[PDB]
């Protein structure tokens, strides 16, 4: 067996199936407490930690937690939390479950019940409730 049936924990890379690029921090900030998320061609490192049946996801480079926000453009924003105060309201907790395609997972926000999603060719990340196509599917591999 060479795949990881269980959700990989610790140091991982995170790659969207449709877009084919790696989830990454952004150079752009929405404010001094919220940094944006984007994609990169080269592998960018994250840290996944189990929290009960759920998971927290942290950007290795800046040490900031990934979370889904109340604020919304068209979709609900997905941010990195610059302040570093632990988020305890479900917004930074994620249900990571196998999709129908081997090695790919759905990453679903606990608070909002939205799956991480990207449009396609866009450096913008969001989360929506559909969770039914390749745009919602993520390959999670140990570093």
């Amino acid at each position: 067996h060479m795949l990881a049936a269980d959700v990989p924990t610790g140091c991982v890379t995170i790659k969207n199936r449709h877009e084919g690029r790696y989830l990454a921090h952004s150079i752009s900030t929405h404010d001094a407490d919220r940094r944006h998320v984007s994609f990169c061609t080269d592998p960018q490192r994250w840290t996944i930690t189990a929290e009960g049946t759920n998971f927290r996801i942290r950007n290795n480079k800046h040490g900031e937690e990934l979370f889904e926000s109340q604020q919304k453009f068209n979709g609900n924003y997905v941010f990195l939390w610059i302040k570093k105060s632990l988020i305890n309201d479900g917004g930074a907790s994620w249900k990571i479950t196998e999709s129908g395609n081997p090695g790919y997972f759905h990453i679903k926000n606990v608070k909002f019940s939205h799956c991480l999603f990207t449009q396609g060719g866009t450096d913008w990340v969001a989360a929506y409730e559909s969770c039914d196509t390749a745009k919602y599917e993520w390959r999670i591999v140990k570093c």
